[PDB]
């Protein structure tokens, strides 16, 4: 987190002999030399942006990034050393690449209404920092206070549907904790070893909240990851209307937030960004919560996921979520989950009669 | 850990609501203002000292400091903070009160051989800081290396008794960590959600290690806790003979670092100092490991320790410890650990014969 220009860099410089992460893999005695000196605007410095790396070692299978932004400048500065991580953990995403942002909802081609009897829900989480305040592994409590108070203000003004309420985690416990907590609303301390070795759970839970319409449709996170953590989950498998309220939802954050001089920091390279360089882009997450009994246990499963451009974890229920962030759009990404969740079932069903199936290659579903 | 200036200290000062720790207790608005934008020669600030105490809001009984200085000027600087502190962590220290610090071992009173079928083992433990480097919460790898070649360079060139050998914690593993492990030896990390949250225990395990001589009754943890963590234990309770290669010892190792233009940091005032305010002083340790399974058993056991100035921790074998470590010596110290354990012998045996015991008044022993 630190570093004095009086050492020689060799000396400053990281023992990663036994790291297993992106900034890892690039960062290197002559990297290190050669931006040990530069500074954010905000004072942010490679030492700050690798340390969590450092720290860190990873671990052989699951292979996480290693590096952090403190604020959107990190990006342009330290732009040696983003560079590869992110052309190395997005499917070489290239320095020139553009990006597409789409959240029209309506170019959400179909996506119609899948089985209910086999998708228990869906949902679209998303990240967003609002500029001209750094991000959260670097912001001061002053910053962080301001971030929630403009973030308040804009969600309280929202009516309609999107009528909700804030909730500061100060004042908060069990009385709507635990509800919000067994009814899924709330967030807990990035505790991990990981997350608290990022030194960004600072003044916990000083400047953090929950916001949340009265349907419990549309849930905000405030200073949490990053800025804002606004996500938008639905029971059944409506994933259409999911990604409605979705797109909606934050048309208006955004429009309140740009009449304010804050608009969400956004480029046209990177999209949208945010504290970590692989939730970068959409920094989106369209999932569901399937539930194939059988599909799981038929060996070409994986390969059947990785063709359809799908990841999952442990919830027979799965969350099937996208896979991509960066060079796809928010629409074309949902549409990846609901196409390719239509065939998980398709499948799924098929297996349920004792009969064989038939897939297709990567780059869709 | 960071704080601008562009803000107004009511919005960057704490919410200190709910805390239960010194820090917490002296910090005011007023205060905070007044340094909030003063700093160290090595650009340590208040909101650096302070900021591991914002994050652990203590506990209601055991209640903790709630800061750390990150060098020798911290205090100097920050005096306005940690001065009342101090003055209320060690029975009211005052900014005028002196400091003796006696390593001379003969001066210890007797303190003669006491009853081996009572103290299982005695040790004196200590911590010291060498000069011209910041201190473990604030050092960078280039710092913290600088103190380990010092560190061991010194240790190998001690002889006699006193020869020993390094142990990088990086190169280690039970086959020495076990083996030190349960032959008591090494360190683990300050892995706790408060020396973690300390700030402190980045880029571990570089340039961190133990080292011993091959008696294995002079123990030396590098970079640990503070710069050096020099400790003096030995079988049996020969309370006199530990505190002896403890005086000795360190009596060599200063002197090496002193040849060489880096004496342990002392002040009259403060007398050694350290990263915590609590261990200031002679920041010593002299204890045993007795065996009171009746004496624990009498009621009046608290008082008895008490007015013999002791503590004790859970390992019917105790871990009584000095109580003092500012305004007090080192020998006076542990003196006031043998004269003590001593007549916690006398009882718990006149305890063994069902018969009652007569006690003393604060102040000895």
């Amino acid at each position: 987190n630190k570093f004095k220009l009086n050492y020689k860099p060799e000396e400053e410089y990281p023992d990663l002999s036994k790291h297993n992460n992106h900034m890892a893999k690039v960062l290197t005695l002559e990297l290190y030399k050669k931006l040990r000196d530069k500074e954010t605007p905000s004072g942010f410095t490679v030492d700050d942006v690798i340390q969590t790396g450092v720290d860190n070692p990873g671990h052989p299978f699951i292979m996480t990034v290693g590096c952090v932004a403190g604020d959107e400048e990190s990006y342009e500065v330290f732009k040696e050393l983003f560079d590869p991580i992110i052309s190395d953990r997005h499917g070489g995403y290239k320095p020139t690449d553009k990006h597409k942002t789409d959240l029209n909802h309506e170019n959400l081609k179909g996506g119609d209404d899948l089985d209910p009897n086999y998708v228990l829900s869906s949902r679209v989480r998303t990240g967003r920092s609002i500029k001209g305040y750094t991000l959260p592994p670097h912001c001061s409590r002053g910053e962080r206070r301001a971030v929630e108070k403009l973030s308040v203000e804009a969600l309280n003004s929202l009516t309609g549907e999107f009528k909700g309420k804030y909730y500061p985690l100060k004042s908060m416990t069990e009385k709507e904790q635990q509800q919000l907590i067994d009814d899924h609303f709330l967030f807990d301390k990035p505790v991990s070893p990981l997350l608290l070795a990022s030194g960004m759970a600072r003044d916990w839970p000083d400047a953090r909240g929950i916001w949340h319409n009265d349907n419990k449709s549309f849930l905000v996170w405030v200073n949490e990851e990053d800025h804002l953590r606004v996500i938008s989950m639905e029971k059944g498998g409506n994933m259409k209307e999911v990604f409605r309220r979705f797109c909606v939802g934050l048309q208006k954050i955004e429009e309140i937030f740009k009449k304010a001089g804050h608009p969400f920091m956004w480029n046209q390279h990177l999209g949208y960004v945010l504290t970590c360089p692989s939730n970068l882009g959409t920094g989106l997450r369209g999932g569901v919560h399937v539930k194939l009994a059988h599909l799981s246990k038929h060996p070409k499963f994986e390969e059947i996921l990785t063709r359809l451009r799908l990841q999952k974890r442990g919830t027979s229920v799965f969350d099937v979520s996208n896979a991509d962030r960066l060079g796809s759009s928010e629409v074309e990404q949902v549409q990846l989950v609901v196409d390719g969740v239509k065939l998980m079932v398709e499948m799924e069903k098929k297996l349920e009669k004792g009969q064989s199936i038939d897939d297709m290659i990567p780059a869709q579903k």
